[PDB]
């Protein structure tokens, strides 16, 4: 009858030195949780989210958009803090020397999105379009998914995309780690503030021991040297407890896109 895995499984999607950060995060969570934690990476948000929703992961770091989409099947564990707050923006980016004044001038672009289930890499911009009565197929000459925010930036930097939609946290971090790459882009539009991508758990595992230990591992990550090392590399400050109401601005956009679709 019970169908337990051999280990605690923590899901995420892809993170420059990503192996170094992943190793440390895996070792930290193992050290904190008190037993082996395996990091399970999948390429897309809906793949990580479905694994979580089916109880095939004990927790996962997902986007607020899929979190709110599967809100009744999932519980929030903790939210990251960046620049002192559990919030971030979507940046609509163009080439550094592109002469244009605003978003409306991106009509006819080739546009790079990150993932159809990304708040900052799809939804926010999809909201801009829907508010103006258009979809990506109508407004742009082409759009595609890069399946990563670093890739959106590279797509715009290289000229394959005229414009892109990116996580503004990612853009700011890369500005410091790959400055010559990010200097080939510039921020055309910054969105409003949304809840930072949270760690969530299947709603059935609410009071489970693995979830409780994961949660403390996140909230106490600043109190251990290896935990601090992970936070430093991600340029994050820690994790805090939030409730679903922190994600209301995301749900509101989801509804605009539906209402107006």
């Amino acid at each position: 009858e019970p169908m337990r895995p051999g280990v605690i499984r923590f899901g995420l999607t892809p993170v420059s030195n990503d192996l170094e950060v992943l190793d440390e995060l895996q070792a930290y969570l193992t050290q904190a949780v008190g037993q082996e934690v395996q990091l399970i990476t999948q390429r897309t948000y809906q793949e990580v989210t479905a694994l979580l929703v089916s109880g095939n992961l004990e927790a996962a770091w997902i986007c607020g958009y899929p979190f709110m989409k599967f809100r009744d099947e999932l519980d929030l564990v903790a939210t990251p803090l960046w620049r002192g707050k559990p919030v971030y923006q979507s940046y609509l980016i163009v080439g550094r020397d592109r002469d244009i004044a605003g978003f409306e001038d991106c009509q006819g672009d080739i546009h790079a999105f990150s993932d159809p289930d990304s708040n900052s890499g799809y939804l926010v911009t999809k909201t801009y379009l829907a508010e103006r009565g258009v979809s990506e197929e109508g407004f742009f000459r082409k759009s595609f998914f890069t399946y990563g925010h670093r890739n959106v930036i590279r797509a715009v930097a290289s000229g394959l995309a005229d414009s892109g939609s990116v996580d503004g946290y990612v853009w700011e971090v890369m500005k410091t780690t790959e400055p010559e790459l990010v200097a080939k882009t510039r921020v055309l539009v910054k969105s409003g503030w949304h809840g930072f991508p949270p760690v969530a758990a299947a709603a059935g595992q609410r009071k489970s021991q693995a979830v409780a230990r994961i949660r403390s591992a996140l909230l106490d990550m600043n109190q251990e040297v290896l935990g601090r090392s992970v936070l430093t590399r991600l340029q994050l400050d820690g994790f805090v407890e939030t409730t679903a109401e922190s994600y209301d601005s995301i749900a509101a956009n989801m509804e605009r896109v539906r209402r107006l679709g």
